[PDB]
């Protein structure tokens, strides 16, 4: 006869299916539907005579569970997938208010409910067994509310409130009512006695599962490739804990198993492997659902039974159907009076808490599936010889908190979504419709591209038409006025995009791409009358290490205080480094698309102020720590490069070209690094002097001869922040070979007005152009920030460039490199160095002509004047630093605008040169992804080795 | 005391973690060390006074197990996962084999070993003890052997047979083992008894399982993005399924679990999600290491427990551990009389069976957890008061059962791969060799690219050289002589880099992206030999549609005879148009990497022979069943666009820049649409002839006015294979729209020495060109399939051409795709037809030179005289279909090679040309993915609506 009681687990489970799969769309939830159906299974097996067969000899079975058994069975799982699957940041940011919601507020709610049922239900129950039952309507349900606010809609703050609201509050009236119960069991109590047993509860509970997170984390540490292991590790672990708590050391168990989710969902990344987090996840997602399923069908039949037993809480009077109703409303009041009581502390604390999102907090009070736990434990424990708890009082127990459980979730839970849309919520901000129709655009061109290039077929003929085919697919069914307001709002557009685009080129992880996409969106509310901030967002996530105090306070192992710093340093300095590159690509994209309009300035004006205070965070941490940004940057292209080659090997998997020994290798070999990397992420060594040297693409690029030479006599200097390196005017004594960090460029003639960013970065040469044409410097540059550059005098590259015909060449395709990036600052900037250095030394070309040739610019292309004075008719004199452009070309498509706020005298258009003396001219030719979004409805050779080690740290 | 058994399933879980952690990359299996822990752990709970506490208590609890509620709550487990993840198109091609090592295999082992244990052991059985415990020893294990096969790395043809031959002989053995241990309880037979028992349980299991899982199927056909339901519902349905089949009708239940999850893995791809495919997997291979675990743990345990409670079978004399080793003899030599006996027969059935992977069929003989469920049933059916059953003799079963299934996996599990390995097997082909090193090198490839572009940063400095980062990665840690025998290995190592791109760009998925890949791999065998023979793996795969005897039978809706039509043809039909898209491109890259050799010449003809087959099964579906293919390229191109689709919804919810409604509604619908298409593929309208002129190129682009007079007076024709369109020659009397099919050109002038392909598709204008320059066509067009064409007669293009100085230009733009097509075939073949568009109509220049003018061809320049009588000295004459090269360009390049094999006179290298007539030229300008692998180791305007519309069907 046992094995009938599977078949009620099977049967259960096909019942849940169905009361999820017709009530969706629906507001009401399935729970009710399965309350129903297990009262009706419970009615059917206890009342009628013949009952049911083969099926109820199986809900006896179960009906009879042991009371220990029961929590032991179904609680972990029940709360183990709530606590993983939430997030740390917010409720780390949000913690200070559920604390209020969490101790005081079950208190109150405890003694509230529990002393009106001791003044007025007529049950003549002492003040130990109300209480009881007070402490039971407590405890809400963590997956009743996260199912409500999945179906709901709501803002993310009152989400994370809720969700978090519900899973601390189940651990705190969980104590509670292991106190209350333990007391009516018959154990005396005292102010020390009550003291001593809630401080044992609940500390030892979660040192306890702190010990078997650590154990099992550590563990977990060490399983390469096998995501079984993990997952059975999980539930082994989980399972351990929670019988080693509950029923070995007499603490709380949903406390340990609540921390042990805690402590895995804070180390998700650094134990679990990448691709079994989606794995992990379901599985323990269908663990709980089998586990309400189950309690839920459980619990119905338990009421049923004891009611058709007893027959005093069933037609016997109306007294029972009307302290119900008085419950719920008990109930209520409770919920209102803990908000209105703890609004005074809730309003200004953490997130804020106005009428709405407060009177949105008082409605999702959903009863669940741990209260109904509790009572069915009691009422077992009573079922029992127990002189203290009488049966009626047991299924009394049974009977309120199911019929509560189930007058919540009907009218609070269905009724939450048309309050929330009553208030005035639930509506969308207006901003993020823009985003939603460029999201349907870039959809359309995806499947528009894609069937374009499907088309063509020489056996199976063509497709149908265009229409005919996007008619099938639904997911494409349907879809100068500027102000200060909209402007800030194409600015921020701007800013997501690259943060989208840095994501998706894997420059940065996904936690990091949704604190800043967050950032982004709770700033893009205050725009329509605060300034532009972005900034306040990451604030709280960039505090300048608190270990500072401690490398100034001395750890003995360096690897505990190295690695440290790079741990409490490294998600601020990657935030401050992605919002100074998103915000530095926006306003490019901005200047580009609202051309020079005095508004488009002052919004730029206003991001380059707010980009401040991370500039200076940045600042402090590479002269405080100097070899932390290296380490951070090295972990970044490794985790880029494991993460692409990993894509690479999942895709070779798919199509069977390699047998299963090797490519079970190749994956094995790859999810080695990816753990060994994620668990010990590696500590890059600080780079040697003659080690830079020979990375920096001039003198890299070099033949070993003619390179001791400039190498020796070459000292490395530091210069700090603001340091000049040449003035413009001196003569040219120099070329410094900048190979870490930035350099500002200043001109008192050059155009500053279409130059947004003014640096230059590692691995650049400065004042070789001015060396090479034996004049005056043609702008002033001063350091941006900490930079390691090396300087060689002139005489030496005078010498290189009288060594060989082929370093002559070399050395001027690395200055035009300046040389364009200096004059044409429109068209060289947004360009990266591999692209403009591809376009100036491989596709540019460089042409020498005698005294008295003609030049003609063909209308297709621009030209610098390298060297050599050119003459023309009226204007004999031009001098080197020059631009020569087509003779009717728009000066207001490449800059150079002559106008009164930037004049402009280095570029000329005219019908024709002719060469003064012999002339060295540099001609180029004329005339990415999501960054539509902010204008969205408007629209070997020397050369290849220097471009080598530009690429790559070393020739390959 | 019930919650200590919960903490033995933990713990138990425990010792299985570490037992799989410590005992990897060891021969040695885990499970033995499982089954020694479980024997240490009864040894001490049971024979020791202080045993065990809180733990012990929960040991005894489990080895009190219900006889029936063990297996019904283990065996399921144990079974759904081997049955569910098995290759249907594997099996289903050797079936023919495995029905001999099920069915008869079993037969003779059970009769044996059990006629063997009657006649020679001494504990006075009668023969159906004997025979039952026979009938335990005949069940395979479908877990070990599929990890053995995991750790083994043999041919897949022998994998399959083991992986098969276990879970085949696991139904019929459990069938045996039923029958005879009913016979064992008392009940009587005969003849016709045993026949019908066996008949009903055998026949009655696999109809309830088929019943089950088409109920099941057809229930979650309509179960739209939810995974958790899916997973919920193949658990309820497979433990329903056993539960009514072993404890209702009294039929096998392993029998309907392993039918039920063979119909599962035969529907996998049509019932359950894409994304829901890896989590399904998981949560069922966490489910059958659960159950492995504890069953292991549990029978050791029991083992300890009776061998300590009798007292007969330990120390008492060593009778036992010497009759252990004899069973196990037998066991080995009933197996080897096994497959001896049913050499002959398993030799040319199905796949072949020499004597290497016949000795290694006989070695992997390994026992599991089936055999130790059975005998632990056994044991607790017999503990309680049985007068047929006597305790020792169940304990007398517990241990032998349990002592076979460690001798089996210590010893022919762990040398089976020193067997493999001595043999001969488990060695690289050298052609695998190839495939492996340019794996790798394209892993490079890709790593390079990533450290590359993820180097620029102005925040935080530069990153260590690439050097210093590849060290980290071991993912890469370590890596004209040509015979008729290399050269068929390139050309089968093109079409497996065919094959990857089209499944990589979704032209085919990936059951059928295996089937290619496997028929490749078996044909690479066989070219040291004989011929290019890829087509022998996929002829059993493109058989003649059987139901085209069934559509000239009568069924009553037309919805089911053009449904299952498309059903039956639409596999073979995918895999003849892959096999001849990927041998097209696999001989057009071998004669671009082999230039033209005579060995390579011979390799493509050898191509071209085998491509027949294919080619005459795709010809006769268009003729029988012509909406066949317009069908099933319809929905080819749907999956393409909504795979797309699906990709970039995932990649965006990564993000979060869209909120939880918004996402949830986007994902919600598409995912509907992916559900809805695999269920009810959508089948296309036929195509109305004033349909598809409006779907042509040239006539589509047109005004609404100057069409009306075009269209009307056209009638479209179908015309068959070999008919002829116009001979070259003959006057230009028309124009040939062709919209449907393909078109070979065929000449006697032009050069035919480097088209491998003169086929024109639809979209295509023949003899355009004719008709415009009023002379002889240069081409003889003859139809290559079934072809619907329309034809203008020449009048009518006059008319157009003189109607708008704007469609003459349009007329030349058409006609000279055509042209280049045709005179250059080495450069304009292998394009597809967007991109020669483009590059003919956009980024190519048409000019009109008057009477007189000087044409001088720069270095980068070839042009195709389209029109006019150009002159030269010595030339003066040069009719107009014509080709102009650079006065020193090498033909070689470009084709055009004046020799004896093929003749050239319509190319020209001259100093400098003049005009002797209005001439019109047209000039070009002159100097994907996995394509490397064949020679790896050697290496609007009318213009913009005419390309929309070749691209799409229709402008946009
Ligand atoms: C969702 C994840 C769950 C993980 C499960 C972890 C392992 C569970 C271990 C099962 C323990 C078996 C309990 C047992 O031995 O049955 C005894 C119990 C009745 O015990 P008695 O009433 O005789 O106790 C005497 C005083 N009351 O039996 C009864 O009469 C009631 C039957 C209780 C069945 C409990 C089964 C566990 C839930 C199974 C669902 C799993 C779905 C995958
Ligand atoms: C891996 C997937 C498994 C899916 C499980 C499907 C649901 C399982 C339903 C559990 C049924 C509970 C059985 C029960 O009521 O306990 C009784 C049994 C002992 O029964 P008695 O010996 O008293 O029987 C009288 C005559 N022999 O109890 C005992 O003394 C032995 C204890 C048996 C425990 C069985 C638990 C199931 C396995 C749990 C593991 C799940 C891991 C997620």
């Amino acid at each position: 006869e046992p094995d009938d009681a599977v078949l009620f687990v099977g049967v259960s489970l096909v019942l849940g299916i169905a009361s999820r799969h017709l009530l969706r769309g629906t507001r009401v939830p399935y729970t009710v539907a399965l309350l129903v159906l297990g009262v009706a299974l419970g009615s059917l097996e206890f009342g009628t005579k013949h009952g049911m067969g083969k099926l109820g000899a199986g809900i006896r079975i179960w009906a009879n569970i042991n009371p220990d058994l029961l929590l032991a069975v179904f609680l972990p799982a029940l709360l183990f997938e709530s606590s993983f699957s939430m997030e740390i940041h917010q409720i780390k940011k949000c913690m200070a208010q559920m604390v209020l919601l969490a101790g005081p507020g079950v208190l109150i709610s405890t003694f509230f409910l529990g002393s009106a049922l001791k003044l007025t239900f007529p049950y003549n129950w002492n003040w130990k067994t109300s209480l009881l039952l007070g402490g039971l309507l407590s405890a809400t349900d963590p997956v009743a509310v996260v199912a409500l606010l999945k179906e709901l809609g709501a803002s993310k703050k009152l989400s994370t409130i809720i969700e978090g609201e519900s899973l601390m509050n189940d651990g705190t009236a969980i104590v509670v009512y292991q106190l209350f119960y333990r007391m009516v069991l018959g154990r005396t109590f005292d102010a020390g006695s009550i003291i001593k047993f809630l401080s044992e509860v609940s500390l030892g509970a979660v040192a306890l599962g702190l010990a078997f997170g650590i154990a099992s984390v550590l563990w977990l540490g060490f399983i390469f490739n096998d995501t079984i292991i993990e997952i059975a590790l999980t539930l082994a672990v989980s399972y351990i804990a929670f019988f080693t708590a509950q029923d070995a050391l007499e603490v709380s168990g949903v406390l340990t198993v609540m921390t042990l989710g805690m402590f895995y969902a804070a180390f998700a990344k650094t134990a679990f492997k990448g691709d079994s987090q989606q794995s992990l996840h379901h599985f323990w997602e269908m663990v709980a659902y089998i586990a309400n399923t189950l309690i839920f069908i459980l619990s119905g039949v338990v009421i049923a039974d004891g009611v058709l037993e007893n027959n005093v809480h069933f037609e016997r009077h109306g007294a029972s159907w009307g302290f119900l109703l008085l419950l719920y409303v008990f109930v209520q009041i409770s919920r209102i009076l803990v908000v209105v009581i703890l609004y005074p502390l809730l309003r200004h604390f953490g997130y804020g808490l106005d009428l709405k999102e407060a009177t949105i907090l008082v409605w999702a009070g959903l009863r669940g599936a741990v209260a109904l736990s509790l009572s069915l434990s009691v009422k077992r424990a009573s079922d029992a010889v127990q002189t203290h708890l009488k049966p009626v009082d047991g299924t009394m127990f049974v009977f309120f908190t199911g019929g509560i459980v189930f007058l919540t979730l009907i009218f609070n839970g269905s009724t939450t979504q048309f309050l929330l849309h009553l208030l005035g919520m639930d509506r969308l901000a207006a901003t993020k419709l823009r985003i939603l129709n460029y999201t349907k655009y870039e959809m359309l061109n995806k499947a528009l591209e894609a069937f374009g290039d499907l088309r063509d077929d020489e056996e199976l003929g063509p497709p149908a038409d265009w229409v005919t085919v996007k008619k099938y697919i639904t997911c494409l069914n349907d879809l100068h006025t500027m102000n200060l307001r909209d402007i800030r709002v194409r600015l921020l557009n701007g800013v997501q995009a690259a943060y989208w685009g840095m994501l998706e080129e894997g420059r940065i992880t996904q936690t990091t791409a949704n604190i800043l996409m967050r950032s982004v969106d709770e700033a893009m509310d205050l725009v329509p009358t605060q300034e532009l901030c972005d900034w306040k967002g990451l604030r709280s996530n960039v505090h300048f290490p608190n270990y500072y105090r401690f490398l100034q306070m001395s750890r003995l192992p360096r690897r505990l205080i190295t690695y440290f710093t790079v741990e409490r340093l490294e998600s601020g300095c990657y935030i401050c480094a992605a919002f100074l590159r998103a915000h530095r690509i926006a306003r490019r994209q901005l200047h580009d698309f609202l051309g020079d309009s005095e508004v488009a300035r002052i919004v730029i004006d206003e991001s380059n102020a707010e980009g401040e205070e991370a500039r200076k965070f940045l600042e402090d941490v590479r002269v405080t720590f100097p070899q932390v940004l290296r380490v951070l940057k090295t972990r970044q292209v490794t985790y880029s490069v494991l993460t692409h080659l990993s894509e690479y090997i999942q895709n070779l998997q798919k199509t069977g070209l390699l047998e299963e020994k090797e490519m079970a290798h190749l994956d094995d070999a790859l999810q080695t690094d990816l753990k060994k990397f994620k668990r010990n992420p590696p500590l890059v060594k600080m780079p040697r002097v003659s080690d830079l040297l020979n990375t920096h693409p001039l003198v890299g690029a070099l033949p070993a001869a003619m390179r001791d030479p400039l190498l020796s006599s070459t000292k490395e200097t530091v210069k700090g922040h603001g340091t000049i390196l040449y003035r413009e005017g001196s003569r040219p004594t120099g070329i410094w070979l900048v190979s870490i960090g930035v350099v500002k460029w200043t001109s008192q003639r050059l155009s500053s007005r279409h130059s947004l960013d003014p640096i230059l970065s590692h691995g650049s040469t400065l004042g070789l152009y001015e060396v090479l044409i034996g004049k005056p410097y043609i702008c002033d540059m001063i350091t941006d920030s900490v930079v390691h550059c090396f300087f060689i005098e002139a005489e030496k590259i005078e010498q290189l460039r009288q060594s060989d015909p082929s370093i002559e060449i070399f050395l001027w395709q690395e200055s035009a490199l300046v040389v364009a990036r200096l004059l044409l600052p429109m068209m060289f900037e947004k360009m990266a160095t591999h692209e403009l250095r591809v376009l100036i030394t491989e596709r540019s070309t460089m042409n020498i002509y005698i005294k008295g040739e003609e030049i003609e610019l063909e209308q297709n292309f621009i030209g610098i004047l390298l060297e050599g004075f050119l003459k023309t008719k009226n204007q004999t004199l031009i001098t080197p630093p020059g631009l020569l452009l087509p003779p009717n070309a728009d000066l207001n498509l490449f800059g150079l605008e002559s106008s009164a706020i930037n004049r402009i005298d280095y570029c000329y258009t005219a019908p024709s040169y002719q060469v003064e003396a012999r002339a060295r001219i540099l001609f180029v030719e004329i005339g990415k992804e999501h960054s539509g979004l902010l204008s969205w409805p408007e629209s070997a050779s020397f050369s290849a080795r220097a471009l080598q080690l530009s690429m790559y740290g070393s020739m390959i």
